[PDB]
């Protein structure tokens, strides 16, 4: 198996926010896609506001320090390091996407749960019912489940 936490108590911090949205829209996105992999697995998540974080949560554009240049609207809209120090774990989203709580633009709340799986070690998966298949696609927020494979995938990491 690639990397794990080797830790199930888990870290993260915003470091700065998009302004497609209110911020507190964003600080809900986020932790509400974090809740999504809490809630199969013995993993427990806990923001912190100022300080050392396992998972960095970024919004950034082009060339942005890592190596993986985004690219501008549309095509790559988020990426994320698997489990590590330093850069890994974290997650970046293209601040050349227009992010939403909702179905137009790029939803975060769905992208950030998509990329949170790839901070725990998740790679991708060849059933396009799972958040972890390569494309995005809008499905309803409110009815929004992992699928089973998804589940099976973070549990072999997991418990
Ligand atoms: N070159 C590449 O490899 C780029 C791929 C690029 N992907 C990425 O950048 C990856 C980021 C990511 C991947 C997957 C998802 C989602 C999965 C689900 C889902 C939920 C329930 C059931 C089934 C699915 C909801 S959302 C969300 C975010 C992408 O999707 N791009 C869009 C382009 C959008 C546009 O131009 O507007 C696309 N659809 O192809
Ligand atoms: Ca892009
Ligand atoms: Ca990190
Ligand atoms: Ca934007
Ligand atoms: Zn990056
Ligand atoms: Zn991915």
């Amino acid at each position: 198996m690639g990397p794990v936490w080797r830790k199930h108590y888990i870290t993260y911090r915003i470091n700065n926010y998009t302004p497609d949205m209110n911020r507190e829209d964003v600080d809900y996105a986020i932790r509400k896609a974090f809740q999504v992999w809490s809630n199969v697995t013995p993993l427990k998540f806990s923001k912190i506001n100022t300080g050392m974080a396992d998972i960095l949560v970024v919004f950034a554009r082009g060339a942005h320090g890592d190596d993986h240049a985004f690219d501008g609207k549309g095509g790559i809209l988020a990426h994320a390091f698997g489990p590590g120090s330093g850069i890994g774990g974290d997650a970046h989203f293209d601040e050349d996407e227009f992010w939403t709580t909702h179905s137009g633009g790029t939803n975060l709340f769905l992208t950030a749960v998509h990329e949170i799986g790839h901070s725990l070690g998740l790679g991708h998966s060849s059933d396009p019912k799972a958040v972890m298949f390569p494309t995005y696609k809008y499905v309803d927020i409110n009815t929004f489940r992992l699928s089973a494979d998804d589940i099976r995938g973070i549990q072999s990491l997991y418990g």
